[PDB]
């Protein structure tokens, strides 16, 4: 039941981080020097299931497929099949994410929450309807439809753990999606829309004032309460972005990591740490999205991104970029000497 | 010679990179979204020792290692027999940079360009003094030596292409060594050193005033002129400095891409513009240093790095933390399917 599965996310083990900065104050360079590195090892160590110290096995990117009823109110560019047409691209490897993914030897799963079109097949189907309900006009989804997706998506992720998996990366793809992202950001956060909404797939300078208009006029109709992320995510977000809050939930059940994409994961995540304050602790960021909206989304998680691409992709592929920098904080960790084997003695 | 090696650097391929472009738009993703992975990918094209394309082979971390008399002013404390005990470190993979080299695999040119100990056997010998002159006093060595050493490690860069290098990266071990580079900054920038000099090695708060007098006191009695960046270099840098200097003008002799460390790596990228402005496109950023010249250094060579890990060891392991994206810039542009062949129009 979600009740139980947001009730039993476990602390972070404050014992082995002591013992994680007390190795790597240890190791040989000056105390600190590896900075942000050396936090995330730290960060690392602390989440029960990776067992007391930083490391990394098996990494999934599970990549969240779904198509948005607000569409038809001329918010994007990129023609509506596209998100079936590049969920099938996944399936043979020439997406983004596919690409960016093997390069980090990360696995790829991609699955279809609710794509307005015939099944895909060697997809993983979980859809809830062919594209959510327009969230200018009324809610995505109902509440039930909601929490039964975060369940299995959550638990769909918390099995990977079983082969082998400790690092997840998160992304969505379905046209559109910048639009309910926007308004969970507006309705978290308290900024007004026009702070939050940008141009997402290359909508065209001039359309934005509408987009910003279409936010606002969801967020007046479904009247989504902000202290209640399950009901923003219903009334205001879409299936894609529900199941990456299901997969944050997932890994942070499983006491395991998971990297954020950029500004679609980002509203998600916000919802995410809203349901359960217990998630924040395994949520990594990895990118700085171009997206309008990403500074205030970030600074309301109070999350740093390591990277500063200019990327506005998402479907994970930003979570894979950032799979080899988690990677090398384990490496510092198990592989530098230490200063007390060289006698090198500091203040 | 040395006037030869600088006035045969190649310019960039405009022709390759613009196929470049046309090849990146031409991807199953919106037009600009990959962002800074794109122009990444296109600056690497221009590049003529990578035959018309980004690619990445075989990659090499540079480490240059030396000591400084300077070290006597009080402006470190670090040991100056680290650097000879880090050195040796270096032969066995036990430091940052031969860790996150191995993570990347890269594999590690320490180069021992003038410590103040005995030879380290395995370490490559191309020492010009046992330690530098100290730059409080006079100079850190005569220009002859500082053009000897340009042009034998441009020398041993470029050789590395014969082998299948095709990526470089640059570190500088020496303790003391953000000395020199902060009062090199200054003079090439002309900020005051007291808006440059930074903590380096962890030096208490309270001896930064000393550390600002010395640099200041070193520009004062050599009198560096900013517009001869081999001057500035003899007088006030260091023979690791003058070493990272060499591997830019190798790497770009060669058309080859050079990535950044730190604050260390940012002077000597700034001497070796001014000496070959046509450096300047083979070099490629990695992070954004902790140290406090590093805004002001990044802003006149107009840089702005990818990473931001607060990071401050130098040695290359930031280098050598970037490998990774440079290779998923060349993996979106060669193994990303196109929009043509999904039958995607966008406007
Ligand atoms: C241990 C140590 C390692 C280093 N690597 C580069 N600078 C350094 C300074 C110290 C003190
Ligand atoms: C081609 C294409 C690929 C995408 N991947 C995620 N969003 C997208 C939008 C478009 C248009």
């Amino acid at each position: 039941t979600l009740h139980a599965l947001l009730r039993d996310i476990p602390a972070p083990d404050a014992e082995a981080m002591a013992r994680a900065q007390q190795h790597i104050d240890g190791l040989l360079k000056p105390p600190g020097s590896l900075g942000r590195l050396e936090t995330l090892a730290v960060q690392l160590a602390g989440m029960p299931g990776l067992n007391g110290t930083p490391q990394v096995g098996e990494k999934a990117v599970l990549v969240m497929c779904a198509d948005h009823g607000v569409w038809d109110e001329g918010v994007a560019v990129s023609p509506k099949i596209v998100t079936a047409i590049q969920a099938a691209n996944m399936t043979r490897g020439t997406t983004g994410v596919c690409v960016l993914a093997a390069q980090a030897g990360a696995k790829v799963h991609v699955i279809d929450v609710g794509i307005d079109a015939e099944p895909i097949p060697g997809v993983v189907n979980m859809r809830v309807a062919r594209g959510c309900g327009n969230i200018a006009v009324g809610p995505a989804m109902s509440r039930l439809q909601a929490e039964a997706l975060l369940l299995e998506v959550s638990r769909y992720t918390c099995d990977l753990a079983q082969r082998g998996v400790t690092l997840f990366g998160v992304g969505a793809l379905g046209m559109a999606n910048t639009t309910p992202a926007a308004a969970m950001v507006s309705v978290f956060t308290g900024s007004d829309a026009k702070e939050v909404v940008g141009i997402g797939a290359n909508l065209p300078p001039s359309r934005i004032d509408n987009k910003v208009d279409v936010v606002r006029r969801a967020i007046a109709i479904n009247q989504p309460n902000p202290r209640d992320g399950i009901d923003v995510l219903s009334k205001v977000g879409g299936f894609d972005l529900v199941g990456m809050t299901g997969v944050m939930l997932g890994a942070a059940r499983c006491g395991l990591p998971v990297l954020l994409d950029g500004f679609l994961s980002y509203s998600a995540a916000l919802a995410a740490c809203q349901i359960a304050p217990a998630v924040r602790p395994y949520l990594i960021p990895s990118h700085f999205s171009a997206e309008k909206g990403a500074r205030i989304a970030l600074a309301h998680l109070s999350m740093e991104p390591y990277l500063h691409m200019a990327m506005r992709l998402g479907e994970g592929s930003g979570a894979a970029l950032a799979m080899p920098i988690v990677e090398a904080a384990c490496a510092m960790f198990h592989n530098m000497g230490e200063l007390a084997a060289s006698n090198i003695v500091l203040p």
